[PDB]
């Protein structure tokens, strides 16, 4: 009636509700119908949010994305569950388990990756557990035990395979693999891609989703799908992508959560008594990475920028992927001022006309914002939260609460929506995220 | 470490974890392997816990249990999930699908009932559905179309042929009717079954609870199985029920919550235009299980008193069924003073050895206590709850406030345990009990 | 910025700050300029605020006020600040320190009543303390001692000296005695107070309330000044007043209150073995102004009516006084269930505009409905206060529940208004009014 | 009860509560009784538990702190309330109003300085205006308009007069400007202060703490009024002070302090477009004394070490004065993990018998250990305020909340204690102490 929200004691176990009626057994879908399967970092926000709920079990979420593993380090954006359907391009479409000599022999995966938000979820089911007690220290501790080496081979393929230069930032080969898969970030990128014969397709997302307002165009999956066709056709050998892939992007935002990984990493390294060979890597990947992010800013605003390999071009664009650099530090002190005062400011969470004190995915005074269109405007929670959670370990304790309040005010209405509309409030995309629901669960678990 | 409990948020997510992982998919069971199927009054707190998350899964839960309904309106007390073993004495025991003209086609139940919370329940839906707009109240609504005919066939039943000399108190032929297994309350009655050629059988109960101070004994047991033959012999008739049981007593914990549950109802029936006589009906029935109650009351503390029927005798324990009357109303002014201090002083909340402000389910002055054992002495948390909600509805606001508070604290260990030890609160029972935790939801949610 | 309101904890703190901030040493304002004296309601509420901050200072609060009491035992409704100037009429104008031969020596206090929610505040305290063990119930225990007399014979005098006629309703003589001051209850009896001579006089309430439409007009203040002439020419005599008053109502929700103060002091008097003739002479008041109360109902909707003694013709207007006979009990089930369906309904707190689900002061579809204008139509805490503790002991769990919630949503600002704009929400009256952080204080304390 | 702890809403009102009962108008005593005047840095602690209540209020506070500010830009421990007596030694014994012609005219005040944790207050202050919309950012503006250039006097004198050798260490003249008065870090300075006439003098401390076993001995009080004759015969004059006084340690936590409070008002000016030359040196100072304190310490542990003048001699004790570099940073990567270690471990928050996991003001295993008295061993929640805050700056998110959930578990109490015995928890020291209760203010303001 008078007031749609719920309390936060409501609102916690709403979401705990929905995590584990997102859980088919030991994979979590990343939401109910529109991504009925496992995703890569949707997985590591899941097991946050399982953390403060059952630490064996956000332990299983991470076992089972890291038993999909490729065998040269790759950790795979999809582990599809076995017999689902309604999701494309699906296991049939990528193929991986015919063509790919590194796909796992026990599991259908997609065929490129994702971001390495992994050490954190790591770092905070490690928080959680040493709070509950000596059998549950025990469970997270043979985790590590088990997976340590796993990690390191997933940070080690990243380094060394899609930073084949040592600039310290990661080429993608698609725009999936930023996990922004419509940003104007990648829109010159993909005006390069030009598809030849592309096997006839159906899409399945807006089936889904029918308002075509909240979803790419079937332009940009003509041009998501045929990159799949330039994969396949190398049959997904990382030695051969650099000669053949339409699409080369270096990503500065991705890049930036690697370097803040592996430091993240490096410290449980220390803490649980890894091997010191690896903490060193780790710790050398870390300023490699917090360097290549640097290196592209803007003079005067300190925004970080995308760089085209291909094209030989820097990106700049007006997205939250600009404040890169405040994830992982580096800038000279002048310069994250001014990158701060724009992120504060009226282009982004000062904009007059948000609802919510947010960063907004694209500015809502660029040219290229789109209020409903997914990555080219919406708020995303999921952002939300790791910028709060970043902020907070740069020591920037307001800024980090502020962030987190007004993200629990927007996701008070418990639709938990995948993103929302920046003026009026509005859920879009799926209802049900589980990353949603794993933002606010941490926040109040 | 130093504090083993949980924030509120943190104890609401838990509970509402723990509530969808015990649900099979229309059905919660009331624990994780204990009791692997739906029971009737669980599933009323299973509903109440539900309320909170979703206003449509916890109609479904009622609407479960009322679709096993038998034919004559009895709500059997369990409903068995398909396939499942590993709780004694399962549908094949109790073979009610051969045997009982009554019985459901749809659904294997057993052949005896449980006390009738379920009113309740519908009330804390109907109540939070108030609160969540217009399509949330139309699912409250649909559900009361659907199943108001069902629950008055389920209150006549028990009025009519559980109550048929009018006597104003319910009749059971078996102590787990009572939902109080091994109640010092049933002991002289039991006292007086004496089994025949009982087949043989083999526990599970007890291969799942090992420590055999926390469940009945296997004399108990054999007694409780020897009714089941009984009813068998007689095709659970309920006109030739009280020719052949060797077990008939008027519970008068029972025909309290029946008192409060017509009354509900009935106020239910108001507020949403239901038939006139079955209002009347309602409240007629609400008066003549008040009246009931009170005069089976202690002259000199109000407390209340099972009887015998076969024995015609009044059942004098100290157990927590003597505080009926404090549920219902009806005692005279001066006799309810007494029967409150009764329950505050130190046979029962009161007494200086016991770790929360909480009611025993026996008292511990009584020679009949034992602080591990089921029902002879433990505390309940399904008890706290009802307590609390019904002294809530009497009007005793600050007596329900440390009702809740007290069971809170007991529950922020988030073992969710089906009772605990009164003096040093160790969790006892099945760990994970879904009306444990469904107390919680509604505390909280 | 987006979100001006108060968290529960900085909301709980600032009310106490103002709590604090308003203390004078032994009393407390009501308002820090508007109404710089002791109140008699204010300073029950005042209590009750206290009562989880301090024990021993709520109980000081209340052994001011009844120092002040008069000796046929009427609790003036203003114990004046000994030098404290700014609000008119203040004690020169009253006289009561030559005039009033009842009037006490040791304090300036008016010369007439306000209505006694004394008891409730006892009942609080009394709460409070028996959750902080020993030391403080001793403190509580002792105020019963020191003072159980003055409230009997404050409870006396009521019955005694304003129901004279043993018809179980209070008269008044000054429409200031209901805390209603410019209620549309008394407009008909104050058209008949015609003022002869009424010596100069110059409001101070509108000097520091500004706007003309927040408070009376000053048509409205010669009658309440009149009113004060008839009252010293027969120097305050209660054996005089019915024959020179030109103002005399039976106000039916001051009857109200009277009624259930008399059943919590009776109940408080059984617990703490007082005397057995007082016990039964406050059970039989509160029986006897219950009836009265009912008596006054609507056949059909059950509001209640004032009645103007003179005219000898029942008052009906659309306030929240007619909601009297909820807070007391005692109409039939028919006329009760009307008159909820009236509160609940678009009259009242369904009404489509209101802001929040509150009961203004006066019906927004009334004739007389004025949105700004003190008792005329805005919300006030105080009374969503008294009806959600009334409520909640009528057993009304959840409507006392949604009124709790809905005011602290109110009260979220953190203004502590006396009165807000049931539309917009405006804080209006004056700001940091002490009954308003109490209803704070206790809905949360 | 059962459960003698307050809730956070009254736990947070009852602090208020206390906070506003401190308040003589424009200064509130550091406790109502012990210690009945403004000491300099509870009255930074009180304007940060003000600022959640009336950012108004809190800038009254330290304005009213500056005003007593030395002409030469010292701020005194000690500003004397007008005609307060209780304290020992008061203003006749200090006599600065007569000898010290740097003290200011309108104030009396003591001769000696304590910890600038000032510039905390005032970014706390600036961050609660923040929320509060236009109005009350403008009087948090105006007090830096009003007060900058006396906060930069305040750095200066500091570094320039307490460190003459720019060392990046604060040099003091009496245990009593470092805040921790008989702790055992200046056990051996002390030992080396011989007293010779003493004027008679009569302790007041002990008679308001009476048991022994919480304060500082006799022959401690000798000693640190023997100081006060040595301070008083150059008439407080900073140049005379390093020949004549027989206590000259460089105080290392107090070094940290400063150093953070210049790095934090550095950033403030920055914010609020102070002069850069006042930013400049303002981090200079913040860098030297970084250093400084990082120049004491172990190579290998990394514990902060005092360093007593006289004796050209490193002071090593077992303090919570050790962890001093955890505040300001600046120790090499792995020095800083020992120390960390060292603070977790079983010689401070990790020993067994700690009924909290905070920090003690001495460790339990140190020879010099008491529970009981004041600063050699009780946990004192200024200084679990103070490490919380200075690690959440850090970016140690998840060790700040730590200290913070057991502080607030410490304080549930609501006893507002100076200290409590590390053990068994119980309150010691001055109960009612202001700031206790702004550090549970902030923790939940």
């Amino acid at each position: 009636p008078h007031d749609p929200s719920f309390t936060p004691t409501q609102l916690a176990a709403r979401a705990a509700y929905l995590l584990r009626g997102n859980d088919l057994g030991t994979m979590t879908t990343a939401a109910p119908l529109l991504y009925p399967h496992m995703w890569s970092w949707d997985a590591a926000f899941v097991a946050i949010g399982l953390a403060p709920l059952s630490v064996e079990r956000a332990v299983v979420e991470l076992d089972t994305l890291l038993s999909a593993q490729w065998r040269n380090g790759m950790i795979p954006h999809i582990v599809f569950a076995n017999g689902v359907d309604g999701y494309f391009p699906g296991p049939a479409r990528w193929a991986t388990a015919t063509l790919a000599d590194n796909a796992p022999r026990n599991r259908l995966t997609s065929g490129i990756t994702q971001p390495p938000v992994h050490a954190i979820a790591v770092q905070r089911i490690l928080e959680h557990a040493r709070t509950r007690g000596r059998s549950t220290r025990a469970v997270a501790e043979a985790f590590l035990d088990r997976r340590w080496g796993d990690l390191m081979r997933w940070h080690r393929w990243l380094a060394e395979c899609r930073d084949r230069n040592e600039r310290g930032r990661i080429t993608l080969y698609h725009g999936w693999e930023s996990g922004m898969d419509n940003s104007p970030r990648w829109d010159s990128a993909y005006a390069n891609v030009v598809p030849g014969k592309l096997p006839e397709y159906q899409r399945a997302d807006n089936v889904i989703i029918t308002d075509p307002s909240q979803r790419p165009s079937d332009g940009e999956y003509d041009r998501y799908l045929w990159l799949l066709e330039e994969m396949k056709a190398v049959r997904y050998d990382d030695e051969r992508l650099p000669s053949v892939m339409s699409f080369q992007v270096e990503d500065v935002f991705f890049s930036a959560i690697f370097s803040v990984a592996c430091q993240v990493l490096a410290e449980i390294g220390e803490d649980y008594k890894r091997p010191h060979a690896d903490v060193k890597d780790l710790y050398l990947w870390a300023e490699r990475f917090r360097a290549g992010v640097v290196e592209t800013t803007d003079q005067r605003t300190g925004a970080a920028r995308d760089f085209d390999v291909l094209a030989e071009k820097w990106l700049v664009t007006e997205t939250a992927a600009q404040f890169a650099p405040l994830l992982c530090g580096g800038l000279p002190h002048d310069r994250e001022r001014a990158l701060l005062k724009l992120l504060e400011g009226p282009r982004f969470c000062g904009h007059p006309d948000l609802k919510y004190g947010l960063i907004p995915s694209t500015s809502p005074v660029s040219r290229d914002f789109r209020p409903r269109e997914y990555w080219r405007g919406p708020v995303w929670p999921v952002l939300t939260w790791l910028f709060s959670w970043c902020f907070a370990r740069r020591g920037w304790a307001e800024r980090a609460r502020l962030l987190r309040q007004e993200g629990l005010r927007q996701a008070s209405d418990g639709s938990f929506a995948e993103y929302y509309e920046p003026f009026t409030g509005e859920p879009l995309g799926s209802m049900q995220q589980s990353w949603t629901a794993a933002a606010v669960l941490d926040w109040l678990g």
